């Protein structure tokens, strides 16, 4: 059971992709109700459930409040986006670093479907530009965005940053694995 159907996403992603293991690191921006956060600390094995298997961690951020979930850690309120947020991300996470940045992140929606699409492309481009402080080398960004013109520029960054960039279809993401960074 799930706080909400957006798990069955990330369960899909992972199965194919094979990007959560046990012993991983998870920072999850844009956790709240936490159905993604759920399904990482199950697959990173962050609530040590499992004794023959590595322990891994899981950080969930949200604007929103998040309720307490066994395995994982909160900070909410709190804006991706805002330097506060990723000082208070470097002293929570295991060694200072995540394995895997996971993003369901987006902007509450006006109406206005380029302006909400760009807003989403604009939070992801921000959200990359604070990786290098918070990602492992070798690590994995995955995140919700929207497929078309404006959304080139962010598949051309991460294609500079990682080795492999892939789409990800049926809201778009992008999965972008061993940073380089
Ligand atoms: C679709 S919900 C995420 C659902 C989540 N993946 C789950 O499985 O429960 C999108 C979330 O993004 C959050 N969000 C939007 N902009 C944000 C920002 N700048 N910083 C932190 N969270 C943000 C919203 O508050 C909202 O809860």
């Amino acid at each position: 059971s799930y706080r909400s159907r957006s798990a069955f996403k990330l369960l899909e992603v992972n199965e194919r992709h094979q990007i959560l293991r046990p012993g991983l690191r998870v920072l999850d921006c844009g956790a709240a109700p936490g159905a993604w956060s759920q399904v990482a600390v199950q697959k990173v094995n962050a609530a040590g459930t499992d004794p023959s298997s590595p322990v891994g961690f899981v950080l969930g951020v949200d604007l929103l409040h998040i309720f307490p979930l066994e395995g994982a850690t909160f900070l909410c309120p709190a804006d991706v986006t805002d330097p506060r947020t990723s000082q208070r991300i470097l002293e929570v996470l295991p060694g200072r670093r995540a394995d895997v940045i996971l993003s369901d992140m987006a902007p509450n929606a006006t109406g206005f479907r380029d302006l909400d699409h760009d807003r989403l492309i604009s939070l992801c481009l921000t959200l990359l530009s604070v990786t290098p402080d918070i990602l492992q080398p070798g690590g994995t960004f995955l995140c919700k965005t929207w497929a078309g013109s404006q959304s080139r520029r962010l598949q051309r960054r991460l294609t500079e940053e990682f080795q492999n960039v892939r789409i990800i279809k049926p809201e778009v993401y992008f999965l972008a694995t061993q940073y380089h960074g």
